[PDB]
């Protein structure tokens, strides 16, 4: 059946919508099918083409309340060249975080980012985590998402050396900065730095 309303979403309305890319993108919902139980959503994006995209893949084009954001929602948010990009939220404002979200993008990425920053999902699944395409993310977020708030993580402090994982290895590494749940860290050969979860499996100490 082809549909003009679903929920809350109406035909017509301007949404943002995920490309191949895995960037997204302004568009406007043209049609709505359902195929059994099943839902797309037909997008015409601005600039370059049609997509049928699943419920998952669109996006509301505002900024949803402070109440509607939950640990494990499903977002897109400003990723830093500025794309939008998926990603869950881990944390929502508190004084600890100085009142910002801590967002997991899909790609192992993570920042804090404003409440002007983030979209919310449009359907996202029930379990929010399933459409990370990476499993060891996914698996990581699932239970992140479901332990909360007990969330292990190391104390670090400016200058402290360790060991931080990159592609499959570890270096020697220095806490450059600390911000929240975030470290900065200095990987030491390469003299470049990285902001990293201070619960992520990638500092040694968590390993």
């Amino acid at each position: 059946e082809n549909l003009y309303f679903q929920g809350d979403l109406i035909v017509s309305m301007r949404i943002l919508g995920k490309k191949r890319t895995k960037t997204w993108h302004k568009g406007t919902l043209i049609a709505i099918q359902t195929v059994g139980p099943g839902k797309k959503y037909k997008v015409k994006f601005d600039n370059k083409g049609k997509s049928l995209l699943s419920g998952n893949h669109i996006a509301y084009d505002y900024h949803p309340p402070a109440d509607k954001l939950y640990v494990g929602s499903r977002v897109v948010a400003k990723y830093k060249q500025v794309w939008l990009y998926a990603g869950i939220v881990a944390e929502t404002p508190n004084v600890k975080n100085k009142l910002r979200f801590l967002i997991f993008f899909d790609d192992g990425y993570a920042s804090y980012v404003t409440q002007s920053e983030l979209y919310p999902i449009c359907r996202p699944l029930k379990k929010t985590w399933e459409d990370i395409e990476d499993i060891s993310c996914r698996d990581f977020i699932e239970e992140y998402v479901t332990a909360y708030p007990n969330r292990p993580m190391v104390l670090l402090k400016s200058g402290q050396l360790i060991k931080t994982e990159w592609e499959g290895t570890w270096w020697k590494s220095r806490v450059e900065e600390v911000d929240g749940s975030l470290v900065r860290i200095l990987f030491l050969d390469d003299k470049r730095c990285e902001w990293i979860y201070r619960g992520s499996t990638r500092l040694e100490p968590m390993f």
